């Protein structure tokens, strides 16, 4: 949490909604109730039960180099591709340390670049790291991209908002991203 | 409905058994019951909860311009990419009626060439088609791949197995095709 009105929340078969149209109208500070069925991390629909409307905040502008950009509080955090140690990782970090260099997880099913990087040096380091096969796996899926940040800009006070994902993850595709709730 | 003992299920993490290893030693002619997790259609973790041990049956060798093979009964059906009326169309094929040239749908996910064919002309010949958005997002998700059959050939009397998947698809993997149950 939060993101600004704009931010097109991916939706199954191919669809896709800005979230400021999930209620339209919705009142500033307030807690609704929804039923929306939005893809999770992997692509997959999954549940969304709470549109909030957190009223105007600070907010930042995160490009990638491709081109693509979305915009939350400080404290939104957004799924990263990080090095932890040799080991490239799937992290959140929030948009408060996101750096230009970093690489977002982008969510390929939102639409409807070579490579997950530092992936090889660690299959060739480690690889036989028993849970190297389960971690080559999951950064490996075919519905993900790790799009390179080239920026983090200032964006204004904007109101801002975030949902509720009845999810143990709790995230959810904004603009391609994949955000958490 | 049924493939040789040889056959990769694909299983979750990267992980993968051959079908005559779900019940050791099972019965020739057995019906046995299971609790598997196994890979759906797109990659996703799903119950199969009964391996079919059909007795021996005349058994065909699908085998892809990449090298990717697998083998099963005549009325086996596998997930091919077909053109029906200029829409590709994804559509269950028996082992019988594969030819070379024909594309089976590959699952990614199943291991730890360019584009699906003939959705440009498709695109740009409908494209508003109400649900040319819809089509374009499945037949395009990452995890997909299109195998160019290169021959289906005899490949004698084998012993037989089958998955039961509780999906209303009724599709699990094997050796990275789409098998159904």
């Amino acid at each position: 949490a939060s993101i600004t009105g704009d931010a097109l929340v991916a939706l199954p078969e191919g669809e896709s909604v800005r979230i400021a149209d999930i209620v339209p109208g919705a009142r500033p500070n307030s807690d609704n109730a929804i039923d929306l069925k939005v893809l999770d991390r992997h692509g997959n629909p999954v549940l969304a039960d709470r549109l909030f409307h957190s009223g105007e905040h600070p907010v930042y502008a995160v490009r990638t180099v491709e081109g693509l950009r979305v915009t939350g509080t400080a404290n939104h955090p957004l799924l990263c591709l990080v090095d932890v140690a040799g080991v490239p990782t799937l992290l959140w970090k929030l948009i408060d340390e996101i750096k230009p260099g970093d690489y977002a997880v982008i969510q390929r099913s939102a639409f409807s670049t070579v490579g997950v990087p530092g992936l090889v040096r660690f299959l060739e380091a480690h690889h036989r790291d028993p849970d190297a096969k389960a971690i080559a796996d999951e950064l490996t899926d075919g519905r993900f991209y790790y799009a390179k940040v080239a920026s983090v800009t200032d964006a204004g006070v904007q109101p801002v908002y975030s949902l509720r994902v009845d999810t143990a993850d709790h995230a959810f595709i904004t603009n391609g991203f994949v955000s958490h709730n």
